[PDB]
């Protein structure tokens, strides 16, 4: 879930 944030931002 972290990883997802930072990636989609």
């Amino acid at each position: 879930l972290a990883a997802c944030l930072c990636q989609a931002l």
